């Protein structure tokens, strides 16, 4: 998409998986990408260097987003690098673990609902009044990308509850803020994926891979490079001006929404 | 329904409102009911006379769910007073407040999503045991019943973002808890008022009432009286025992699900 | 429900099934219970003569309610018969036979269309000013329910691409109904059963049977009667006066509406 | 998208509207483009034309879709013409008229039921092989893309009940057809436009559009043009090859999906 040159985006949990893959499609496509995650990875530079030679830019910012403090400091730090934010990818999140109801004690409770809905709400809400003035400034529509999951409209698996019900509620919040915030020039929309070969799915046995492949249409994972045309799809102002408030679901058919 | 007579119904947020109208319909049917909020109403005692009057029981615990040790007292004095649980009903809840994004901060989301999440999560983890013995020893289902919203499908109102997102974790984690908590013996459902005439819309004017109104078929909103049937129709084995992992809206056309 | 004593209630496709099992409970509660098929069957007198044991009353009509005439005439008749219509459940449908898309030719394209949209259609039309003229001289709603399906969410199974759009279809425009004809004085709700052991899956081999229970939280089919309360749910007033435009599964957890 | 290019693409009811747009910007990609419609339209070589100048090709085709002989007589013009069909867009249909369920007789029941409905199924059914032939001749995946509404979500407008459900209909068949002819490696998937300011709408007012926006987050109708960049997202391999079975509504946050 023509129009993502130059664009200035930041991408939570982009140090690997679908995040990273959804950053390498945007440096292509000429973007200022912002690569997140808790720690630096190994060779982060090296993905800096592949960006740039691909015709963007990319800089990495440090964040445990469970905290609106890191939220607020990511936004900040995004900003004084690449002087504004025309794009929003809420990509960070995770099981965190999986504990069945009977074992859902506090700090687990937290864990998952911090790392998967506090990070989301406070970087939204941080990024926003950003994300406003560089749609005023264009005359055209920034956009906000949350990651969800098919979780989110069947329910987590074993342990996942929580988790599962973390991305539900992603799912709804987003309509909230399109109802109110449409007039800030912002359009809010969801990739869901389905089951992605990830470090997510990493603890998956071959057995247990393929019991799951067996209810996808498809017959197999996607991978992490199947996410990414969607983002920047959400993202075009040219590609999707007219779309807010939607969950697309990329799952090779699991779930038909 | 006739099965419901002697059946031990603890029923939070039942002190006023849908969760008294409710209380009030399953005293009616001979169920020993636990009424509960943050205080005692005023005439308490008039309530539980009229209970049992009606040919039912019925006892007042006080407790603020939004903490997890608050949660597991309920649930021993409730199954102290009556001696276990076979209907657990998850109706505590509310706006807490109204804060657009910009100023949602972690005080504010920490209280509404601990008072509608978090009351939920715990108080349906520790009464679970319970739920399961008693569905062990009849050899029937015990039910569990949570209330979601009109909010949960289309998102929160003004100020109510997190709100109708913390209803659609409801309805989201009802679906992991079918999946791993049938073969215990109990039913999830769920009852989801639309614009319902008690004190969580008592702060709205003649006009905004008419309005919303306006988007409903029955042209009027509901009363506490009219969603209590549903909660019934759950919680009987004889007539709902094949239904479960559902939500009904009660709400005139308003939504339709 | 004490309020569905002496109401004129049709049922299509109450020959037998689920239809049936809902008709004798409707005689149970003291209805008046307009019995249909396509054909008697053999023992109709006697099913008829139970019903009125039970306190209700019943009447037979054949009719194939693929075309409209048909319709209009079984609408007649049971006017003729009862003096009105207070209750019309919309239960008369099938599969009609199960071909892949490369098969489905006009013919049996007609024939599953006309089962089972055509005939509610109709049905329905043929009914509404009757439904009208009785909740005007009540003050109180009428009621049409329709029998949805699980296909009717998630598609129809191997050949069966026609009837599960066919329910999707019934799910949708109950829709409109209610917008445009709550004003009427007429509420319309949709009981939508799972897997359920009637002669619909009686060419279903045990272990075709087994496998899908293995995708049921409750591990087994439904029963014909585990259905019929619901309908009497939606059918009375008292119990669900402020619901209309709503779909209600019962699959044992096998969907989670 | 660069795999679009020499892409066979049939557009159903592509002489105007939503359909035109959209074949506009295939050619634009390189694509050779079925145009089809009831009647050539006036101008229709000029439109070729101009197609041909941005890069691609088109013909143009005429069919009334109501009827299977037409259906199977457009995929085989088409083939004879272009040598294959890679990408089938299923955009013809429409309301044919407004006719409240009192209004509803058999020839208009007919009539929209075929514009809609038997149109997708039969057109579907004869492209079927040749989308089947081509995905195994590339290794990749061909495209079905069907014309949805946001009416199959939430009911048709006034004397619109049987296209609302109509919509809903395919909404659902789709999910039928993923889980049968994934194994031919086609991907259906669905453009669900909300409201478009097309000949569609022509007959709304001033005063009924100013409404309607009222309750749309944009504030205003959609383009034709709007609603083109997803039929090509959805026809394209490398953008969308994990993606099958999937509605993507827009709307401009009419209703969120
Ligand atoms: N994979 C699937 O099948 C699937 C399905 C549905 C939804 N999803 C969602 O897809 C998104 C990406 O996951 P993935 O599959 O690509 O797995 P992944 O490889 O584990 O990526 C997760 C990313 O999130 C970051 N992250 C996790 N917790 C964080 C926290 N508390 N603060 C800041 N960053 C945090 C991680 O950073 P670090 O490198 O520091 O850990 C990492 O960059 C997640 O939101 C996940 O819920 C995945
Ligand atoms: N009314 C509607 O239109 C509508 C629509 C959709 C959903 N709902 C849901 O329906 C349920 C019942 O509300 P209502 O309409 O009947 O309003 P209500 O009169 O305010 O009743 C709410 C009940 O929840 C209790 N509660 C609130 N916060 C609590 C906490 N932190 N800990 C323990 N108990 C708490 C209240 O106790 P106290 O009075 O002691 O604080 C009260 O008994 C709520 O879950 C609400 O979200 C209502
Ligand atoms: N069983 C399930 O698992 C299941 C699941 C989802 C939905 N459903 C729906 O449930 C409803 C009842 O079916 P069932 O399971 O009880 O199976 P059933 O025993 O085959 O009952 C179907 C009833 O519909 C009548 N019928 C069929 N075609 C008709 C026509 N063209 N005109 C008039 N009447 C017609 C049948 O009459 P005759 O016997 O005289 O032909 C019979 O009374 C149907 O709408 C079905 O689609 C069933
Ligand atoms: N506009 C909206 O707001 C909106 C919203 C939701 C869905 N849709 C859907 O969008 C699609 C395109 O409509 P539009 O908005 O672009 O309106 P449009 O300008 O009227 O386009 C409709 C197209 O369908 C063709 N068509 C209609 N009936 C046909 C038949 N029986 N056989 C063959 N072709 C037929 C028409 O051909 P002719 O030129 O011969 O008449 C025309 O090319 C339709 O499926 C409509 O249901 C539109």
């Amino acid at each position: 998409f023509p129009d993502l040159k130059g664009k200035r985006v930041l991408i939570t949990g982009s140090s690997q998986g679908i995040g990273l893959a959804t950053a390498r499609l945007f440096a292509r496509a000429g973007a200022k990408v912002g690569l997140h995650g808790r720690k630096a990875p190994a060779n982060i530079d090296e993905t800096i260097a592949s960006m740039r030679a691909d015709g963007g830019d990319a800089a990495f910012f440090a964040a445990d987003l469970a905290t609106s403090e890191a939220c607020q400091q990511l936004v900040d730090e995004f900003v004084a690098k690449f002087g504004g934010i025309d794009v929003l990818i809420n990509n960070a999140g995770g099981l965190v673990g999986r504990k069945p109801l009977p074992e859902i004690d506090d700090t687990f409770y937290d864990a998952v609902m911090d790392a998967n809905i506090r990070s989301v709400v406070m970087t939204t809400k941080f990024a926003l009044p950003h994300l406003a003035a560089a749609a005023k400034a264009s005359g055209q529509t920034s956009a906000v990308i949350s990651t969800g999951s098919i979780a989110g409209h069947t329910g987590g698996g074993p342990g996942a509850g929580l988790y599962g019900a973390a991305k539900a509620f992603l799912h709804n919040v987003h309509k909230n803020w399109v109802d109110f915030h449409t007039k800030d020039g912002v359009r809010f929309n969801i990739v869901s994926p389905g089951t992605v070969d990830t470090a997510f799915h990493a603890d998956k046995t071959q057995d247990v891979r393929d019991r799951i492949s067996n209810g996808i249409p498809m017959g197999r994972f996607g991978t992490a490079e199947e996410m990414a045309p969607a983002f920047l799809f959400f993202a075009s102002h040219l590609a999707s001006g007219y779309i807010t408030g939607q969950v697309l679901d990329i799952n090779g058919g699991q779930y038909k929404h």
